[PDB]
């Protein structure tokens, strides 16, 4: 059936002596398909392209060096523009990313998925000879990326180089240069109905040096931002904020109303609190998550609660924690409100106005 074009599309920064394996490993994964390879090279210091070409007499080589030019995100994207297959397929040089899955890709995308992404950490995935702390700091990173984009929440592995899509996927979509994770690009920006992964081993590299570990953390985070932005949610969290400043001062509003109407101050504080959170669940639900609401509203009011009551809590355990490390109590203070605001809009984000 792949009389369809597939396109492997490989950025390079001095990879010499891989490319013998990888190519050799490539073609006999891809054995008798309709495949093309195309090599994305940043004019390296490095002989390959020149190696390249010179495969190219045994191998289906594209080979794209650009001089003006330099970043993984950036290459991608040319490969993108230069490749002519039907499905393209992205990965590494170094063979950390084995050509023997590729099959397994390419047939998750005849099968119906719009994406298939080899991953490391869903069921069958597997990382080689890391230390534990480093597949924490993996891992961790990624939660992050899922908690604050709700859009890709179920992805195990959205930062992963190698993966395969329908070139229908990111045709007339304008993907950001920027970065190295542009997966997450895709996932965000794409179009698609269906995304899939595909469990692998993330090998060990052969030969050659490491060009980006580490550099790739805060412009992850960097990343994250950008894409909130796209999504809409640092909006969602300006919004969110400004309904919260409101609730404190109905708060202290109707406390002030209750005492001086002969009403115990410590009595009055459960009305007056409780005012607050009902005045921001309205906001909340009319505003800022408008276009979000499902089910019952008094489904959505009752899990408000629960984010405002984990707010609390997170508040109070963190202002203590920080004033025994030795913090000042103002800026203990104010870390806790900080955090309860963002642990409060994560759990409304995620649970009371889910998507
Ligand atoms: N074209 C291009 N390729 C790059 C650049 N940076 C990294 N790569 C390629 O991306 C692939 C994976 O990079 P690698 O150093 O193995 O990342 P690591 O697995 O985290 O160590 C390799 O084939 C590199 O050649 C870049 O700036 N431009
Ligand atoms: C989960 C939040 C992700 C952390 C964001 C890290 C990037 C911060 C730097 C981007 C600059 C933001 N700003 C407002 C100055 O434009
Ligand atoms: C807290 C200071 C920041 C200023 C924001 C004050 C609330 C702005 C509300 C604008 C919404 C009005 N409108 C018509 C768009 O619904
Ligand atoms: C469809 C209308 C959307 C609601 C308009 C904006 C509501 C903001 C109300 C809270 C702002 C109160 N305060 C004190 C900050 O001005
Ligand atoms: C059963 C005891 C309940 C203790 C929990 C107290 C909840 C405090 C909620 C504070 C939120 C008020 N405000 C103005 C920030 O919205
Ligand atoms: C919705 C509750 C608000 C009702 C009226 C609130 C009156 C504002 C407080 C007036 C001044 C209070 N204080 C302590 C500064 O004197
Ligand atoms: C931010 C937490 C500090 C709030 C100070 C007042 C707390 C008094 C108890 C509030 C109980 C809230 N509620 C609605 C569950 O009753
Ligand atoms: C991991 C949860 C941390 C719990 C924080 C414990 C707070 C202890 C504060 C003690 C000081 C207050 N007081 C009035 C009893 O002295
Ligand atoms: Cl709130
Ligand atoms: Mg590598």
């Amino acid at each position: 059936f792949q009389s369809m074009k597939v396109s492997v599309i490989i950025p390079t920064y001095n990879e010499r002596e891989n490319l013998e394996e990888l190519f050799s490993r490539i073609d006999n994964a891809l054995q008798g398909l309709n495949y093309e390879i195309v090599v994305v090279d940043d004019d390296s210091p490095d002989r390959t392209w020149e190696k390249a070409q010179e495969l190219s007499s045994k191998y289906p080589v594209k080979v794209i060096r650009r001089t003006k030019e330099k970043g993984l995100s950036s290459a991608v994207i040319r490969g993108f523009k230069e490749a002519s297959g039907d499905v393209f397929v992205v990965m590494d040089a170094d063979l950390q990313h084995p050509p023997e899955v590729i099959p397994k890709l390419i047939e998750a995308i005849k099968n119906g998925s719009d994406i298939a992404i080899g991953s490391r950490y869903v069921k069958g995935g597997k990382v080689e000879n890391w230390p534990f702390y480093r597949k924490l700091i993996s891992k961790g990173a990624i939660m992050v990326g899922r908690i604050a984009l709700p859009k890709i929440r179920d992805i195990k592995d959205p930062v992963s180089g190698f993966f395969a899509l329908r070139k229908e996927v990111v045709e007339g979509v304008e993907l950001n240069p920027i970065g190295f994770k542009i997966l997450m690009e895709i996932l965000i920006k794409g179009k698609y109905s269906k995304v899939v992964e595909v469990p692998f081993t993330f090998g060990i590299r052969a030969r050659g040096e490491s060009k980006l570990k580490g550099k790739t953390i805060f412009e992850y985070l960097r990343h994250i931002y950008r894409l909130m932005k796209w999504e809409g949610e640092i909006d969602r969290i300006v919004k969110f904020s400004i309904v919260g400043l409101s609730g404190i001062l109905v708060n202290e509003g109707f406390l002030w109303l209750f005492v001086n109407l002969g009403i115990p101050k410590e009595i009055a504080v459960i009305p007056a609190v409780e005012l607050s959170i009902l005045n921001n669940f309205f906001w909340n639900d009319i505003w800022t998550f408008k276009d979000i609401r499902r089910g019952s509203i008094f489904s959505r009011l009752l899990k408000f609660h629960i984010a405002a009551l984990s707010g609390a809590v997170v508040n109070f355990i963190v202002y203590w924690i920080l004033l025994f490390l030795g913090i000042h109590y103002l800026i203990a203070n104010l870390v806790g409100i900080v955090l309860s605001f963002g642990v409060r809009y994560v759990i409304n984000r995620h649970v009371t106005w889910a998507t």
